[PDB]
């Protein structure tokens, strides 16, 4: 039998063209261009002739196919950029039958206990060197496949460490002193807690809300200070921020200011609520999904790639030009690019192992009771992977991007499908060069870049992250920032009103009593760059002007002072754009005789202002407890232990376990293998333009050849 | 009957045949076809068009009426251009125009034998009757006027004609003035230097056999008080030499340490200065593929089956919200100019004139071939003048519209500049986007338009992309490709003797060649006139105090806050961490913040950022252009001061520019205020650059600040 087919295709996920001047039908989905003719015996995949067994057919206007169509045309093979891998790589993360795996083993303990969560489930990475000799020498990693197990038991954190291969458990270990992330059911729990609580709808009641159970709850950290907060550093608790449902699909635009309960998750109480003076709720609707807008016509654009595309996902792994890399998905900071090689006429080189967002921290900068203690670390404390926001096709990601499915274990243990959790994408990026030399003929070639692109929300911000292969050698990572800000309610409408001045001192009046109250966005990325090699050396470069010594009119030279930055005391570093950085192979150099290098730009530009570093004094906590804040360079020494900058356990860390005790041995990093930390961020001071929905800002980071090659990389294969 | 894609391509379209369907796809600019071989119909950007002759096969090969082209393409489908029934007064002059200038002057019986035209431009009307025009649709009841600025041998003359009275207005010889660099200059250098036998001497010296293999390059010689031992009165240019092997790359192959002086009103060297003898780098490095073989790439297509959302009349441009002029100089090329964006119906003021201002090119080595090296593109050789044919689909992406443009040549004659702009708009990720927990998703997806101009100096190829973002926001990117200016020297790898001397002043990037040190300095002329012509400079400096509220938070994040009352204190270094605004503080938003653009100098770049000159204070160029070493200006609006580096900067003794122009330290208070910016980079080169460059970027950006009083996608309320 049949079923409608355009009812049956947008289902499936495929955009739908019906030309009707030609009879023709145009199917795009993924990476699969479709043109199908009503009636026809054979329809077009990707340029190649597909013969169906049963035509599309045409009655009455409206067209039905058969039930096999959608699994005949998608999975003929003549698209052919999806490939089954053969040999499994070494750093695919677990799958769903893994994960399950894990589970019953730790389940299999007899210390296993019943509410027990888990904070993350993540294959435990093998060695760094027998993967690279898989990925380039094929060999096969002799190693069992061993996967981490951080588990919650009510408030406590254990470390498990499974064996796969041999379904065996291979350690257990409580870790004291140590918080553990937010999970989703804490959620829940809040907002029923809220629920539940007599005084709360007390405290809301005499704040103007009549109807309690239009509350809503958010699950914030509280962070650490020294007790001044006056909270118990043993208890797991998370303070409740409240806003009013008015229905209007936005309820961060109804603020229930200066109202705080501080909420114990395993006593599942409230144990403390904080009142301020009470400010009536910003009650006009404010919705941003465009239910009160008038739709605005705009003619169609579509970026095609009807014959296929340039790369190939074989497994995991990604084929583009000369590149080659493994990509990934972690539950707590999300993608993974790792194995990334550049093909040099014939020859990998290694460039970069393994990177990803390292962590970020986005502090807020108003005292008041409800903002003093907003410092959040959302991949750390809220898990980012978890928290994916699949790709709007065509929206979030332009029309002939391959949107990919990952697959992550819950909180629950339960392995869980993230639909359309990355993006991947060839882009048309002006032109690579061009050389239009007067009175001859012209020389251009144009750029393109291949985008990975990942989105995840915690709670109000939406952050988009991308990884930009240039077909130059060039890496760039940009984070994108939009979402809702998270406001203040405040007493004046406008600024003449009395209190405007004092309204506005910590945040931009965005709004009709509505502040958006001053924070920054500071994210930090790990690239574990083995620029052709492990063994590299950090090398500085510095321009300057010198006096001229050399006779002549001119005063001063344009000169630049090198050196090396042997230890990582003196490698966590303010970055001056100005100036180079670059992380040399000093055991290969190009047909120069120079050492082969990337250099690393930190900061290559931003929509929203620049921040120069945490904008705290030194003497506030969250200064102590997080340093990468105030640097944007670090290079440590590689340890397969050490990966985020705010450290394994964040959550109301008492001091740095992160960067600063990375870093804190101040060990060489001359001749060995490095790893770069970059940290970049904006100072966000609201404006009317971001309000009630932000539009995307971006901030750019980039890594560049730098005589890694011997000439122009793009100039194309030698003839002689 | 006519071949069709033998016409066709003629025509400059693109021709796509599908088998499959039978179906013919033609793509021009605006312009998107369909038809299919033997309808009596076709498709044109998604509407019907009845065929007097449909297409037919013959032998596998299409053929059409002879009036396809123009049945089809000029049916009036395709609405990407409008006719324009009332000319705006910004229109740069037209060919007649031109002519009718030129006849004018040289009707005069002071208009010497050879003389030539450095520029022919209109005369800008008063603005207040430009914007008049432009928001009333109120006619500009005064004549076009045009400037003519001549060069007569090396004398500078400036006239003024008015074109609708057809008489000359003024006639006034300009004292101590040199003119720019022209075409025929060029000519002039390689044949004075080809018929002189000192110089074939001097090149014999070098080991070069064959002299007639020497190509020239005319340089501008700067200003050093004599130092240079160069006559302030004569007009010059120094000669840098390389050597033509056939590999279509003579900047690959640099003679070294010698520079010869050019008089040009005499025609002959009046000097030759050589240094030590360093043999020529003769490796052949083309860079236009003639050795090489590309990768084969699946195609990508970027359509707009059903035209584009932009208009074009005559040169003005509508897009969404935006409604812009677009015109060309033989200078400074594009100006984008009564820039306005429709607030819910209402078109309120954002710029009334922006271009680029002026820029230069400065190098750091103090040797004999090197030190007086400062080029001043638009200023000294006229970038518009120099524009670069975009290159379809690859200069700019396939669903670019590209635009003639037309201005005069140094004779004075007409030139009609094929390609010269490219408009297209993009997909740039999503606009906005908020995923809400168990909620259906919120994304809409932002689109540019960009106006693309590249021209090319010698060597450089410069791109200027200026960028309507649909939420109010402008930005401007300048690119910089093209060839590398190299010295030859004796070292081939860094383990040679010589190595770290040929190296001081620039990377060793290929064998016996040094990509020498230098900066890339941008500046762009905004005349932002903020929901109004009157304007203030303000201040917000983000800041950590001392907290005073109480709780345990000892510092806090405020803003401090002050206006910047004139145009000394305006000129000013850029920190990218703290915010500065143009303000109408006689105009607020709803919640009574004064309407506001904000002013990004420095939004990124691919390459090391220029934090000023790197130049001592006590250096020529240094003193001539003082607006390399800050990145934000203001000053008072002025119809005649339009260049950073001045109105004739070649060989100046003083800053005629910005440095004259806020000299006054007037007042910047709540009136006509325009912004200059300055963006540059400090390039140290590497062999990733060479023999050609890849395009390094740095952008900037102008962003509206409580101009509006909430997101400016959202649309309008139902
Ligand atoms: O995103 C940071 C903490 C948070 C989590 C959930 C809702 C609001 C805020
Ligand atoms: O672009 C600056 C001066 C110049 C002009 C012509 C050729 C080479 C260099
Ligand atoms: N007075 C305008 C110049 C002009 C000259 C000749 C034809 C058309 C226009
Ligand atoms: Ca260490
Ligand atoms: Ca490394
Ligand atoms: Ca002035
Ligand atoms: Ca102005
Ligand atoms: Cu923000
Ligand atoms: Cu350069």
């Amino acid at each position: 039998h049949m079923v409608p087919m355009d009812k049956t295709l947008k289902e499936f996920g495929a955009d739908v063209q019906w030309d009707d001047y030609a009879q023709l039908f145009t199917l795009i989905k993924d990476g699969a261009y479709v043109k199908v003719k009503p009636g026809a015996q054979t329809a077009i995949v990707n340029g190649q002739p597909l013969a169906l067994q049963v035509p599309v057919v045409m009655k009455d206007n409206k067209a039905w196919v058969s039930d096999t169509f959608i699994n005949d045309v998608f999975q003929s093979g003549l698209d052919q950029t999806f490939q089954v891998e053969k040999r499994p790589h070494p750093l695919n993360a677990l799958t769903a039958d893994e994960i399950k795996q894990a589970v019953e083993i730790v389940k299999a303990s007899a210390d296993f206990k019943p509410n027990t969560r888990f904070t993350e489930i993540s294959l435990l990475p093998p060695d760094k060197e027998a993967v690279w000799a898989f990925a380039l020498e094929n060999k096969p990693v002799d190693q069992p496949r061993k996967a981490d197990v951080i588990m919650l038991d009510g408030k406590h954190i254990i470390e498990a460490v499974v064996d796969l291969q041999n379904n065996k458990l291979l350690s257990w270990q409580p870790i004291k002193d140590a918080h553990g992330m937010v999970l989703l059911d804490d959620f829940a729990s809040v907002q029923n807690i809220i629920n539940n609580s007599e005084e709360f709808a007390a405290a809301v009641k005499k704040r103007g809300i009549t109807d309690a159970k239009k509350v809503i709850t958010t699950p914030l950290t509280v962070g650490y200070f020294d007790g001044k907060d006056g909270l118990k550093q043993d208890a797991r608790l998370l303070k409740v921020i409240s806003y009013l449902d008015v229905g209007d699909g936005n309820y961060w635009a109804h603020p229930i200011e200066n109202l705080v309960a501080v909420v114990d998750l395993e006593q599942k109480k409230i144990v403390k609520i904080e009142e301020g003076p009470v400010v009536p709720v910003p009650m006009t609707a404010r919705p941003f999904d465009g239910r009160d807008r008038v739709a605005p016509a705009v003619k169609p654009m579509q970026i095609i790639e009807p014959e296929g595309k340039n790369y190939t996902i074989t497994g995991d792994m990604i084929h583009w030009r000369n590149w080659d890399f493994h990509l990934s998905m972690n539950s707590r900071v999300g993608p993974m690019i790792s194995t990334v090689t550049y093909n040099d006429n014939g020859t990998k080189r290694k460039v970069m192992y393994e990177g990803s967002l390292g962590g970020m921290i986005v502090p807020y900068g108003d005292p008041d009771i409800g903002w003093y203690f907003k410092a959040y670390l959302d991949s750390g404390d809220y898990g980012m992977g978890t928290l994916t926001s699949p790709i709007a096709r065509g929206k979030d990601a332009p029309s002939n991007a391959v949107l990919l499915n990952e697959t992550i274990a819950d909180y629950t243990g339960v392995p869980m499908e993230i639909p359309r959790a990355i993006a991947v994408f060839e882009r048309y990026a002006g032109p690579e060069y061009k050389h239009q030399e007067m009175g001859q003929p012209n020389v251009s070639t144009e750029r393109r870049e291949l985008v990975v692109r990942w989105i995840s929300t915690v709670g109000n911000y939406d952050y988009i992250f991308d990884w930009i292969f240039h077909e130059n050698g060039t890496i760039g990572i940009d984070a994108g920032a939009t979402g809702i800000e998270a406001v203040k309610g405040v007493k004046a409408k406008t600024m003449h009103d009395e209190t405007a001045k004092d309204d506005t001192r910590y945040g931009t009046l965005i709004d009709h009593n509505i502040v958006g109250t001053t924070h920054q966005h500071i994210y930090n990325f790990r690239l574990d760059l083995d620029v052709d090699g492990e063994n590299n050396s950090l090398v500085a470069m510095d321009p300057v002007v010198k006096p001229n010594t050399a006779g002549g009119p001119r005063t001063s030279t344009m000169q630049v002072n090198q050196y090396n930055i042997g230890n990582e005391q003196d490698a966590a570093q303010k970055f001056d754009p100005g100036t180079i950085r670059l992380l040399s192979n000093p055991n290969k150099e190009n047909r120069m005789g120079n050492p082969v290098s990337y250099q690393i730009i930190p900061y290559a530009g931003g929509t929203h202002p620049v921040a120069k570093g945490a904008q705290f004094a030194p003497d506030e906590w969250i200064y102590h407890r997080l340093s990468f804040m105030d640097k944007q360079l670090w290079v440590t020494r590689y340890h397969p232990g050490e990966r985020f900058p705010e450290g394994k356990y964040p959550n109301r860390s008492t001091h740095d376990t992160g960067l600063g005790q990375y870093s804190k041995d101040n060990e060489s990093l001359d001749n060995t293998d490095a790893v770069v930390w970059m940290t970049t961020g904006t100072t966000h001071v609201a404006r009317a333009e971001e309000w009630p929905i932000m539009p995307t800002e971006w901030v750019h980071t980039l890594l560049k050849p730098w005589n890694f090659f011997d000439e122009t990389p793009t100039l194309g294969a030698l003839k002689k």
